[PDB]
C-alpha cells in the first residue's frame, strides 16, 4: 500500500540511466510486463521494460533477487499465468522491480555479472504477443467517433442512434487474428459493392482504414451467469496496450447488416507488446466526460474512472525517409469507461477470462485533427489529408506504414506505450 | 483406403453388442471422439464411444493396441490429437473399428484390459471436448432468414443475404458442454410504451437449433481456404444450441450486431462425430440462385443427412414435446462456403474452433429452428403435445437438441444437446 504508493513517486529515478530520459516511455514509474527473447536465448519469457533495456524477471528470480507464489511463471510464451497469480501478486513484483531498479539501491545495480544477464538491450529483443487471448471483444465508445461517422451515415442531426447513449455497446472481435506491432498487415480482398452494379465483385479492399484504440486486458475472470458490477470492474483489469483495429471499410458497409462487422475486421489487429499496469496509471486517472442521459442504475459510478493517455499516430509512405504524424488525441475523451464497458459486457451473464482484450473503440477527440481513424480525418476523401512530410492520403495505400504511440504525461517523465506499428502488404493476385 | 472404406460398411457389427442397436448412436460405424473421466480415474482423457460404453484410448495405447505419431489421449481436450492430422484420425478409426469388431479378440477377451478400456458411460462423466480458440456463428439457413427477415419486410431476404453466408464472431468461453444449465439473461429491454429502455429479466428467451463443426486443420493469416479445399479442414460435427434472448437483441444489435443477446450461453454435445463417419449421408445442397461468386462455388455434393429435433419439457413434467424436426441438409450454404466466406480476407482459423451453422429451419412450418418461428413471435403460442403453452422458453424448462444420420437398420447419431434454464438473478 504504502510500497505501492512509493513505486509512482516521479521523484525517484533509476540506475538505468535511459529510464530517466523525460520524454522516454520506460520510466522507472512504469515497469510495464510484456514477452521476449533475445539473440543468446530464444525462449520466450516474461520481461519489464525499463529504459532502452529490459529485466528479465526469470534470471532476478533464479537469482533470489525476486519471488512470487510457488515451473516459473516467468518462463512461459505468454503472461497468463503470472497474471492470474492475481493483484497482490502484481503489485508485489513491482514493489520489488521498483526498488532494486531504484538509483539509491545496490542490489542488483552493483552485481555486474547479474545485471550483465538480467538486463537485455531492447535492440537486442524479439517482443512477441504479450498474452494468449481467449477472447477479444471490441467496444465503439466514443461520442465524437460515433457523431462523426453516424454524421455521414445519416446527418448531424441524427448521428446517434438512439441506444448508443444507453449501453457502451460492443461486439466480438477474431482473437486469433490479434498480432503484435512489427506483423505486415495483407491488404485483404473480399466482396465489394460498386454503386454502379446490381450485383458485388470480388476484388481487393479500396478503403483500408485503422482505428486507433486501446486495448485493456483481463487480470481477473468472472464466472459465467455472475456479472461483474461496475463499482468492482477495474478490480478485474490488469493493464492496457495500444491497439490498432484495421478495418476494411467498403467490405464492412456490404457485409455488416444486420450481424455486424465481419471479415472487415478479423483480417488483422494489431497490439502494442508491453502491457502497462493500471497500477501503474493511477497517478493519470481523471474525471470522465458528463453522460446525459444519466444511464441505467447498473452502469453508474461514482468518482473519477478516466486516463489521461496522449495518443498520436504516424503514416509514413514507402518512399519516405520521415513518418508524417495524422492525428493526436487523448484516451480520457471517451464517453464509456472501461469499468462501464466491463460492466455491460457481463450484465447478462457472459464470462470473462485472464488474457481477455477489450478494445476501446476508436478514440476520437474535438478537433479535427484529433479523429482516429483516416474515414474521419478525411471525411470519406472529401478533405484528403495532406502529410507533413509530402504526398496525401484518403485511406492507407500499399507500403505505408502505420504506427500508434502513446504516453501519460507526468512532470518532468512519462508513463509511456511503445509503439504499435504495422506495414501494409499488396493484396494477393 | 480400402481401409477406411472398411469401417463404413453398413454390415460391420461390434461385440459391444448395444453398439448394434438399431435405433443407438454409437454403432460401430460411427467412433465419434470426446473427453471424459469416470468413478475410478478423474483424469480427463480422449475417449471413444461405442453402443453404451466408452473406449479409454489411452488405456489402449498403453496395453500396444494403438497407436499415433505425454500421449495426446491423456488431455483435458481432443486439440493435440486432432492437430496431429487426418492420417491419424484415420489411423485410429481403423485401428478401434478393427479392435470393436465382432471377431476381433485382442481387447474382446482380454479381461484386464477390457476391464480397464471398456468403460460404460453410465459410470462416466462427459466434458466439452476441445478448448475453442475462436466460436463463429453463421445464418446460413433460407427458410430461417426468410421468417425472420419477414417480421420487419414483405423483400425478407437482404441482397448481401444471398451473396456470402454471413456471419459473426461468437464468444468462445461461453460456449458450454450438454446438460449445464443456463441462467435467463437480465439485460436492458425496450418496452413499447416507454421511451428509455429498462432493466430486468430477459423476456424472449430462446433456441436456435444448429450444428456446430470443428476445425481440424487451420489456415495461416493473410492465406484463404479455397472452397474446394475447405472440407479437408474439418474435424467433425456437433449439436449446437445457440441459446438466444431476442428482446436483449433488437434493442442492442445496431449497428454492431448480436452481442450481450448470445453470448451468456451457447450449448454443444459433447461427441465430436467425425466427418469420415459422415461420409455416406453426403447428399446435394439445395440449389443456389444467383450463382455465388467464384470463390464460394464448388462441383460436387457438400449438404449432409442429418435428421434433427428439439422437445421442450417444462420443470417436473414427466414428458417431453417435441417441438420441431428439421435435416441439416436444407441449409443454403455448405460448409464448405462457410469457411471459404471466413477466410476469404485473409482471417485465420486454429485447432478446435467451433463455426455454427446458423439456425436450421426447413420448409414445412413443423421444421423452424426457434420458437420465435414456431410461434411468430409469440402470435401463435405452441400447444405441448403433453400439455400447457408455450411462447418463449419459461423458466425450469429443459430443451433438448438431438440428432442422427439414419442408414440402412443402423443410425450415425450425435447424442444430444441440452440444458434447463435457471432463474434470472433477483
Ligand atoms: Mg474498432
Ligand atoms: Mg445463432
Ligand atoms: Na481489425
Ligand atoms: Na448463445
Amino acid at each position: 500500500s504504502s510500497d505501492l504508493q512509493a513505486t509512482l513517486d516521479p521523484s525517484r529515478k533509476s540506475w538505468v540511466e535511459s529510464a530517466n530520459n523525460p520524454t522516454g516511455d520506460f520510466s522507472i514509474q512504469n515497469l510495464p510486463f510484456g514477452i521476449f527473447s533475445d539473440g543468446l536465448n530464444a525462449t520466450r519469457r516474461v520481461g519489464v521494460a525499463i529504459g532502452d533495456s529490459i529485466v528479465d524477471l526469470a534470471a532476478l528470480e533464479s537469482a533470489g533477487l525476486l519471488s512470487v507464489p510457488s515451473d516459473s511463471v516467468f518462463v512461459r510464451d505468454a503472461l497468463n499465468d503470472f497474471i492470474a497469480l492475481g493483484r497482490d501478486a502484481w503489485r508485489s513484483v513491482r514493489v520489488q522491480l521498483s526498488r532494486l531498479l531504484s538509483r539509491d539501491d545496490a542490489t542488483l545495480r552493483d552485481d555486474a555479472e547479474l545485471r550483465g544477464r538480467a538486463l537485455i538491450r531492447q535492440a537486442d529483443a524479439q517482443l512477441h504477443l504479450p498474452v494468449q487471448i481467449p477472447g477479444y471483444t471490441d467496444f465503439y465508445s466514443s461520442k465524437e467517433h460515433a457523431t462523426n461517422v453516424g454524421s455521414m451515415f445519416r446527418d448531424p442531426k441524427n448521428a446517434l442512434l438512439p441506444n448508443w447513449s444507453e449501453m457502451p455497446i460492443g461486439y466480438n472481435g477474431r482473437a486469433s487474428s490479434v498480432v503484435v506491432s512489427g506483423t505486415p498487415v495483407r491488404r485483404p480482398n473480399g466482396q465489394l459493392k460498386l454503386p454502379d452494379q446490381e450485383r458485388p465483385v470480388f476484388g481487393a479492399c479500396r478503403k483500408l482504414d485503422i482505428e486507433l484504440e486501446t486495448g485493456f486486458v483481463i487480470g481477473a475472470g468472472n464466472a459465467l451467469g455472475e456479472p461483474v458490477t461496475c463499482a468492482d470492474a477495474e478490480a478485474h483489469i490488469f493493464g492496457m496496450v495500444l491497439l490498432n483495429d484495421w478495418s476494411a471499410r467498403d467490405i464492412q458497409q456490404w457485409e455488416y447488416v444486420p450481424l455486424g462487422p465481419f471479415n472487415a475486421k478479423t483480417f488483422a489487429t494489431t497490439i502494442s507488446p508491453w502491457i502497462v499496469t493500471l497500477d501503474a496509471l493511477e497517478p493519470f486517472r481523471v474525471a470522465q466526460p458528463a453522460q446525459d442521459p444519466q444511464p441505467l442504475a447498473y452502469l453508474r459510478h461514482d468518482g473519477e474512472h478516466a486516463f489521461d493517455i496522449t495518443l498520436e499516430v504516424t503514416l509514413r509512405p514507402q518512399q519516405a525517409k520521415e513518418a508524417s504524424t495524422i492525428t493526436r488525441t487523448n484516451f480520457k475523451h471517451m464517453y464509456w469507461t472501461m469499468a462501464q464497458q466491463l460492466a455491460h459486457h457481463t450484465v447478462s451473464g457472459c464470462n470473462t477470462r485472464v488474457g481477455d482484450l477489450m478494445g476501446s473503440g476508436t478514440i476520437s477527440g474535438p478537433t479535427e485533427d484529433s479523429f482516429g481513424s483516416l474515414l474521419e480525418l478525411t471525411w470519406n476523401g472529401k478533405k484528403p489529408l495532406e502529410l507533413r512530410e509530402g504526398g496525401t492520403r484518403s485511406f492507407i495505400e500499399d507500403g505505408d506504414e502505420l504506427t500508434l504511440a502513446g504516453w501519460c504525461q507526468g512532470e518532468g517523465y512519462r508513463v509511456g506505450f511503445g509503439v504499435c506499428a504495422g506495414e501494409i502488404l499488396p493484396a494477393l493476385k
